[PDB]
């Protein structure tokens, strides 16, 4: 797997987020992660840190796992990285999002999650309090 760069447009929710790449704009969905919607419980807390993270970013990087590549809503399925931190894994470990999904071959960071999520968890934080 390799880091590309990319341009943050911008944050939509908690586990999307709009980015130039490749000369366009594109809708990523980050792999592996379920944030709440902003109308359910800690939806809002998960939009705002993400947005946080990645306004905040000096450096954004995309980075496709081996399986499918886009969803069937044409949004790009990766991991972002803001400044090297994976958004995904800082949700997930903020106890903000779930570890979720998992197929069409997307799981090279399946483990280093769910990890995250059980620390989380143990840690009776935000989603799991
Ligand atoms: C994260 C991810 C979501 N999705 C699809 C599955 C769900 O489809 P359906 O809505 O058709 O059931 C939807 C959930 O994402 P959202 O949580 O952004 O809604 O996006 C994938 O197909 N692959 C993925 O890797
Ligand atoms: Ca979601």
């Amino acid at each position: 797997l390799h880091k590309e760069p990319a341009t943050l447009i911008k944050a939509i929710d908690g586990d999307t987020v709009k980015l130039m790449y490749k000369g366009q704009p594109m809708t990523f969905r980050l792999l592996l992660v379920d944030t709440p919607e902003f109308n359910e419980k800690y939806g809002p807390e998960a939009s705002a840190f993400t947005k946080k993270m990645v306004e905040n970013a000096k450096k954004i990087e995309v980075e496709f796992d081996k399986g499918q590549r886009t969803d069937k809503y044409g949004r790009g399925l990766a991991y972002i990285y803001a400044d090297g931190k994976m958004v995904n894994e800082a949700l997930v470990r903020q106890g903000l999002a779930k570890v979720a999904y998992v197929y069409k071959g997307n799981n090279t960071h399946e483990q280093l999650l769910r990890l995250a999520e059980a620390q989380a968890k143990k840690e009776k934080l935000n989603i799991w309090s």
